[PDB]
DNA sequence: TACGCAAACGTTTGCGT
DNA sequence: TACGCAAACGTTTGCGT
């Protein structure tokens, strides 16, 4: 069709091209003439044709886990913002923690020739680390690890341990000594690592959380419901709960309510993520905030780098979590003795 | 690179192609040989090269409004599921109700040559109806209108009016006669149309909602907070509130709480959307459920049709909302007199 | 029986003059 | 000064034999 444009215009397609991408000087007269064509002809320059030549699609892929999840969801909208303002196109893909599903999108992606690869897989088994590294050729960053798992990728790191530690600390310094925890999947950084940070702060205070007081969640409100229920539903119960993430928290909240307990009056609860509307939880949720936005833009940024600046060596950037005091927490029994 | 494969293999690229797409018979012997190459050579067939020939990208675009929003978010994850299982690639794009932003992605999209176009723009001014129809050439469906605005598109329709009406009805039949409403943007179906459905049921009962009892929200919890606050914060207040959508509802909830009112003890409240975790709202939210999933798959489906079956005429499919009774509502003063 | 020749898809870009 | 010739990018596919 570029051939058609050049013809109504009586100029080479070579010309037509040039004006369309201001890649060389063209007489005004001519320049206009081209547009004239472009417009009546109702011309849309084929990006694939062009991609085929110039060798780059100007499009990138999000090999994510799932997008409905609050946490996720926000991280994405960010990444998207950055793609846009920097001309990039977004290819969203959810593997649902499914190897086959991953090997698939991974491939679809390579074939579709995405310029770089954004990776958010949550769990990362050897089997996955492997597939991932057969595409080391395509530039990519994994935006969800705690430490730098491989050498063939860039990494953004959240310090979800210092976060877990802040979480504990707060409770500790609030009067609390009988604490419970519902962590996320241990096969996940935001899961395991958060917990760990929490437990250190605890050992440091010689608080010993009883195993009957620690219940695994899956980051989904239902898991939160069940956990909290399991906790409060027992002879002896803590006065404070640390919840692996805000939506589970939102779950934990409900159940405590359905069991007629008061938050934070009867049970204090602190979560983690600082999700968009945790402030409208009831009560307004006190949590640890994860800089999802920065996390996103910081990821785009590294990728872009490797991309244009053709960087080879790996990189890793740390991002930092911070306490947000809302109102789901209250002074514990030992506050006055400190 | 296909040329490279055919060479290690000592066969025509023509061959190589054929085996890769089982498009004609190839001697086993040969067939294997090819793979052999494909594999060591570590070959990934270029989809763009191929797209250039076969004329179809096998990829589709979501010209959406925003993706973090609960409602939205879910609709998307659906659409994505369907793209995947049907080989399609997803291009997510948020125009944020910004014309320029829209004219942009719209174009990026056409140039990128998406096979069909999924449209979810929320507000739709003439200026937008126009741009949209300059791409009538690219197959597309708008999955967010109440009636069929244009003739150059397919349409999935939600009956958000029958929904608004159900909403009212419930309240009516529960003992309620002093009702309030926080609707979504009137420039939106889920906004206006829901309201309307609500108001009819009201006129039908000769309930007259006082204008000081109806407050616009923007579908965001903060708007909900403010509205509810505005309502309950006044001499005379209703005994029941209909909330244009679940997250705003979640907002309305909080504020009522911060004003020491009880839900549904002091104020009954019913929302709309039936968002993924409205069950974990506190109290468990009673709302109108919107079949987002079906809405999604139903959209993919129509598009696919036009796409493969090269359908020209427009179509429109209706989907239906339904009452979900949770516990944010209680019998009003007139329940016994019915 | 089983496979190749070669032109085409829609652009970009180096050497021209 | 201001523009074209023509080959190339990586595939697919019709006519062959
Ligand atoms: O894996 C996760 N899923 C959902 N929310 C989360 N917040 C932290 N990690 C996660
Ligand atoms: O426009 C909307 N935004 C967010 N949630 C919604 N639920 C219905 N309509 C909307």
């Amino acid at each position: 069709t570029i051939k058609d444009v050049a013809k109504r215009a009586n100029v080479s397609t070579t010309t037509v091209s040039h004006v369309i991408n201001k890649t060389r000087f063209v007489a005004e007269e001519t320049r206009n003439a081209v547009w004239a064509a472009i417009k009546e002809l109702h011309y849309s320059p084929s990006a694939v044709a062009r991609s085929l030549k110039v060798n780059h699609t100007k499009s990138i892929g999000l090999l994510a886990t799932s997008s409905e999840a609050a946490y996720f969801a926000e991280i994405i909208e960010a990444v998207e913002k950055n793609c846009f303002q920097k001309g990039y196109t977004l290819i969203l893909g959810n593997a649902w923690n499914n190897l086959e599903k991953q090997r698939a999108y991974l491939s679809m992606m390579a074939q579709k020739r995405v310029d770089g690869l954004l990776v958010m897989c949550s769990e990362y088994p050897e089997p996955l680390l492997a597939m991932l590294e057969e595409y080391r050729h395509i530039p990519m960053v994994v935006m969800d690890w705690g430490e730098a798992k491989a050498d063939f990728t860039d990494a953004v790191i959240d310090n979800a341990f210092e976060g877990g530690y802040m979480a504990g600390r707060y409770l500790i310094e609030r009067g609390h000594r009988e604490i419970g925890v519902i962590p996320g999947p241990l096969e996940r950084n935001t899961g395991a690592g958060r917990l760990a940070g929490f437990m250190k702060a605890m050992e440091e205070a010689m608080i010993k959380v009883p195993e009957s007081w620690i219940v695994q969640g899956d980051f989904e409100p239902e898991s939160g419901y069940r956990a909290m229920q399991q906790i409060l539903s027992q002879p002896h119960r803590p006065t404070a709960v640390f919840c692996g993430g805000d939506i589970m928290a939102m779950g934990a909240l409900c159940a405590a309510d359905e069991m007629g307990l008061r938050v934070p009056q009867d049970v204090s609860l602190i979560g983690y993520d600082n999700v968009r509307n945790a402030r409208y939880f009831t009560p307004a949720l006190t949590t640890i905030h994860q800089p999802k936005d920065s996390l996103g833009e910081t990821a785009f940024n590294m990728l872009l780098d490797r991309i244009v600046n053709k960087r080879e060596e790996p990189q890793s950037i740390e991002v930092h979590p911070r306490l947000i005091e809302r109102r789901s927490v209250a002074d514990g029994p030992f506050r006055d003795y400190r």
